[PDB]
């Protein structure tokens, strides 16, 4: 049975597709060029890059945005359209893409105990339970988006100043205190805020952003929460990426699991 007949079939597809060549720093602010196509997703680019460089077995390789001039990043997820995303970019813009290493992004896979159960606290838990835990909120008829709850201090709009609410995590999106919708997450991306305690006079530089990922520069539309500490930051983070992707993220997850 000649199954050699799929794989030039294969090769036709990547010959007829747009190609563009991005620019993509590293972990040391050296750079690289590569070509990329507008069917592939950040997986696919990222497969790309551990195949030409290295590179070395990890779940934590990622491509990091930077919003160069809002001071922000984000890690992109795994099943996102690179292109897509980087036609949001100006066409002046200082804007980043790393590829490195990172904790953050599947943190909450490995110890799905302290993120998922709605506690401050953290704890250990066996193995065998993780992946019980995590098959029973992604992987029933409906994702069971965990509840995050808690007193943030948000941003007045166009001041350095800041207000404190108690805010709360739902599936259509964050309610402040019965309720007010504060923001859906239909369209909005979550970034961590860089050194914004001295940029924007906030408490803490535990900051989060939710902007729609075209915005480019200074808009009111653009959401600043600052948490008291790093651990409600990756809760709140955590949280609403769980709330936004849903069944997506776990198997983004499985995904990188494999390649390790």
């Amino acid at each position: 049975k000649a199954e050699k007949i799929r794989v030039a079939l294969e090769k036709i597809k990547e010959a007829q597709v747009k190609k563009l060549v991005i620019r993509v720093h590293m972990s040391d602010d050296s750079s690289k060029t590569m070509m990329v196509d507008e069917r592939q997703t950040v997986r696919q680019v990222l497969d790309n890059l551990m195949d030409k460089s290295h590179c070395g077995y990890s779940l934590d390789w990622s491509l990091v945005e930077t919003v160069s001039e809002l001071q922000m990043e984000r890690i992109f997820e795994d099943h996102e359209n690179l292109v897509e995303n980087l036609l949001n970019w100006t066409r002046d813009s200082q804007n980043k893409l790393i590829f490195m290493e990172r904790i953050e992004k599947y943190a909450l896979f490995k110890n799905p105990q302290n993120y998922l159960l709605g506690k401050k606290e953290t704890a250990e838990m066996a193995d065998r339970n993780k992946e019980v835990l995590l098959e029973e909120c992604f992987c029933g008829s409906s994702v069971t988006v965990p509840e995050i709850e808690g007193v943030l201090w948000l941003k007045d709009d166009g001041k350095k100043s800041w207000k404190k609410r108690y805010f709360l995590l739902r599936a259509s999106g964050i309610y402040y205190v019965d309720l007010v919708c504060f923001l859906q997450l239909d369209h909005v991306n979550v970034y961590y805020g860089q050194d914004y305690r001295n940029k924007y006079k906030a408490p803490t530089d535990y900051c989060l952003v939710l902007k729609h990922p075209q915005i480019q520069k200074k808009s009111q539309y653009i959401k600043y929460l600052c948490c008291d500490d790093v651990r409600t930051l990756h809760q709140w983070v955590n949280g609403i990426r769980i709330a936004k992707y849903g069944k997506q993220l776990y198997m983004n997850y499985q995904e990188a699991l494999k390649r390790t």
